[PDB]
């Protein structure tokens, strides 16, 4: 997250850390056995870290579940980045309390000029490098279709949607991906990609969630 703020431990409950030795993507918890998070964070061999600020020290509210399965969107293109979505399930039923919480599906899709909360452990720099150890958030708006589809000609589907500021500075970025957009207290996009972090006219693009839910319930029910 570049341009943002430090959330403060536990503050963004349902928020995971998927690990294969080192921090590599964010999640979702959406129940106790269940995170989504995006496609193209796909790998074998996932730990998810729930319950975490300081990715580097234990300190005290973290459980630590190895995925069982991992299940990638049937039409995700990792050329296009369409569909970019993906469902893993734990190997357990993680504690749920106050500091560790599912986040609920979007009833609907929400509309531009919504206020949202992004968040992750990615880069805060848009020149350079430089991770930081504790969870970062940033407050940002859902962008217009074509505010969106200005920016990034030919590259924005119905399944993607624009959020941040036109005019650069605060952006989501590297190592965010696949963690949570919440709007009104519900999941509506995944952290997906975008040109650099932070640039002007260049927004950052996110899964459009609500177009999934179907999908999700229903894979969650046979799985
Ligand atoms: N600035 C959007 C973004 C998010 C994740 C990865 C790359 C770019
Ligand atoms: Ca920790």
């Amino acid at each position: 997250i570049v341009g943002g703020y430090t959330c403060g431990a536990n503050t963004v409950p349902y928020q995971v850390s998927l690990n294969s030795g080192y921090h590599f993507c964010g999640g979702s918890l959406i129940n106790s056995q269940w995170v989504v998070s995006a496609a193209h964070c796909y790998k074998s061999g996932i730990q998810v870290r729930l319950g975490e600020d300081n990715i580097n020290v234990v300190e005290g509210n973290e459980q630590f579940i190895s995925a069982s399965k991992s299940i990638v969107h049937p039409s995700y293109n990792s050329n296009t980045l369409n569909n970019d979505i993906m469902l893993i399930k734990l190997k357990s039923a993680a504690s749920l309390n106050s500091r560790v919480a599912s986040i609920s599906l979007p009833t609907s899709c929400a509309s531009a000029g919504t206020q949202c909360l992004i968040s992750g452990w990615g880069n805060t720099k848009s020149s350079g490098t430089s991770y930081p150890d504790v969870l970062k958030c940033l407050k940002a708006p859902i962008l217009s279709d074509s505010s969106c589809k200005s920016a990034y000609p030919g590259q924005i589907t119905s399944n993607m949607f624009c959020a941040g500021y036109l005019e650069g500075g605060k952006d989501s970025c590297q190592g965010d991906s696949g963690g949570p957009v919440v709007c009104s207290g519900k999941l509506q996009g995944i952290v997906s990609w975008g040109s650099g972090c932070a640039q002007k006219n260049k927004p950052g693009v996110y899964t459009k969630v609500c177009n999934y839910v179907s999908w999700i319930k229903q894979t969650i029910a046979s799985n």
